[PDB]
């Protein structure tokens, strides 16, 4: 009953002011993304904006949270989500070439505003990406497309599951199996209502089906493959993790209470990176991940040369229709795939206004 909620006009304008600072880190990131830049650099880069632009707005609200909502991470090629490294970790240079996924999320007083996109490295003028990059570059954005139109209220989640699939097959291309899109409520950035992406037989059965509603609020998340689409671990060290206020656990060491103190006064219960911290942190963060404390976001990795694309956006479903706070910088003739939409609904769901 206490759920502050798009009916305000003024929680409006907290996801829309948010919104407008993720689309411009987002756009700033993109533009300084080219060959021989390290990807250390751009996530560094993309969160100190986050603070420094919302810190300029809300002034006058001293007392107000904001910031962000999900670390800055560039996640290259085959990479699947959730790269965002440590100053120790080995970087990655970016390459000519090369597919890059770039996510992030900031908040103001705990409106959350989601974004991904994604692009390739130094495209010369004149030229087009093809080949399986432009496959599953072009497959993603019309799944992106396609949610924009399908995420509306009296919708079932399914319909988008279902749409997606026919999109990617379209080119050859597989959602990531399991993949979830949240709802999101003030502070919480994982509603347990949710749209899954490619579902195996048992996460069919385990995922529930649901009806999109006016005034819930959406962060689409469309990541699909060249590949497979079985995304798994593959050694890389998870920086990314967020307090799951859900789970409680007295720590046995003072390092690990102080580091949950730390988190929890710092990030709430907002995603953050291990880089916001080393070596102390380091040592917090097992026993409170031990005790599921803290929940990690895993780096998680498609085969050797496959490439993995992502679109995500944040959505407000107004009485007026879908309103949409985020996006990234898409351009369509930039991609030329051997294949296209050949299904007579879903090439018209596609040519229909969003």
């Amino acid at each position: 009953q206490q759920e502050q909620t798009i009916a305000e006009d003024l929680v409006v304008t907290k996801y829309k002011m948010g919104g407008d600072i993720a689309n411009r880190v987002l756009r700033s990131l993109v533009e300084a993304s080219s060959s021989g830049v390290s990807v250390l650099s751009l996530c560094e880069k993309g969160d100190a904006m986050i603070m420094e632009e919302t810190g300029k707005i809300f002034k006058k609200e001293k007392e107000m949270k904001k910031g962000i909502a999900f670390p800055t991470s560039i996640s290259v090629n085959n990479c699947v989500c959730h790269f965002s490294p440590l100053k120790s970790d080995q970087d990655y240079i970016l390459k000519e070439g090369d597919l890059v996924k770039i996510d992030l999320g900031v908040h103001v007083d705990g409106f959350i505003a989601n974004v991904a996109h994604t692009f390739v490295v130094d495209v010369a003028q004149g030229t087009q990406v093809t080949g399986r990059k432009a496959d599953v570059i072009k497959a993603a954005h019309l799944c992106a497309e396609a949610a924009l139109r399908l995420v509306k209220p009296g919708n079932q989640n399914t319909q988008v599951t279902e749409a997606w699939n026919k999109v990617a097959h379209s080119f050859n291309c597989t959602p990531i199996e399991g993949m979830l899109s949240h709802q999101l409520k003030q502070h919480v950035i994982d509603g347990e209502k949710t749209i899954i992406q490619n579902p195996t037989d048992q996460q069919k059965k385990d995922h529930e089906k649901a009806e999109f509603e006016v005034h819930e609020v959406y962060a689409v998340d469309v990541l699909v493959s060249s590949g497979e689409g079985k995304a798994k671990d593959a050694g890389q060290r998870t920086t990314i993790y967020k307090r799951d206020p859900s789970k409680q656990y007295g720590l046995k060491m003072k390092t690990s209470r102080a580091f949950f103190s730390e988190v929890e006064r710092r990030f709430d219960a907002m995603p953050f990176t291990l880089r916001a911290f080393e070596k102390k942190a380091r040592m917090g963060v097992v026993e409170c991940a031990k005790h599921e404390l803290l929940q990690p976001f895993n780096v998680l990795y498609e085969k050797e040369g496959e490439f993995v694309a992502q679109f995500k956006f944040t959505v407000l479903l107004m009485p007026n229709g879908p309103m949409r706070i985020t996006s990234g910088p898409f351009e369509p003739d930039l991609y030329k795939s051997e294949m296209e939409v050949q299904d007579a609904e879903l090439k018209a769901l596609l040519q229909s206004s969003a």
